[PDB]
């Protein structure tokens, strides 16, 4: 299955972050990275008084079922990060997509309950997955067109 994951930090410097992010999720058994976006330089979503974020969208071709692979996420989260509400975040990672798969339970909701809200989300993953469709037969790029998200700012 290919997983499309977003990643977020907004630490000050965040390239090492990301980066350990993601050396650990290509090290998640039965799993590899196919594409990395480019990493994109974004304004806070929440207060203006901290520093900007670093987002990036990650394909992940997973044989692991969704649930595991959350398992794995916030694993990562909990070796490489720390600490709120509306940041600032020292990294947060996101199951965007899980192949054509829709997940609604306790823990997880596929695809993500918000992204179609983040322009922070939308672009990195437009820029690796333009023709992408979701389950219910949205496609990303009417979803960018519709809205009319400013585009982002590489890092
Ligand atoms: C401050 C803010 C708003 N401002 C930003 N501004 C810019 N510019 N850029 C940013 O990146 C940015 N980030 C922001 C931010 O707050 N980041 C949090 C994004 N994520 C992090 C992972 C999960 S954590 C909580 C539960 O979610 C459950 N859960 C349910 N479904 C899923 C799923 N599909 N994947 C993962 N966890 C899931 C688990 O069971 C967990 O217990 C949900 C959370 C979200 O989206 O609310």
């Amino acid at each position: 299955t290919v997983a499309y994951i977003a990643i977020g930090s907004n630490l000050a410097s965040p390239l090492e972050q990301v980066n350990a992010a993601l050396k650990a999720l290509g090290d998640i058994p039965e799993s590899h990275i196919l594409t990395v976006s480019s990493f994109y330089r974004t304004p806070p979503l929440g207060p203006q008084d901290q520093p900007d974020y670093l987002n990036a969208a990650v394909a992940l071709e997973t044989s692991l079922a969704p649930e595991e692979l959350l398992n794995h996420t916030q694993r990562i989260e909990l070796q490489q990060g720390r600490v709120e509400r509306w940041g600032p975040r020292t990294l947060d990672l996101d199951i965007m997509l899980f192949g054509n798969e829709v997940i609604n339970t306790e823990r997880l909701t596929v695809p993500h309950y918000d992204m179609k809200n983040r322009g922070f989300m939308l672009w990195p993953l437009f820029e690796i997955a333009p023709e992408l469709v979701f389950p219910d037969g949205e496609m990303l790029r009417q979803i960018l067109h519709t809205r009319a998200f400013d585009k982002l700012n590489k890092w």
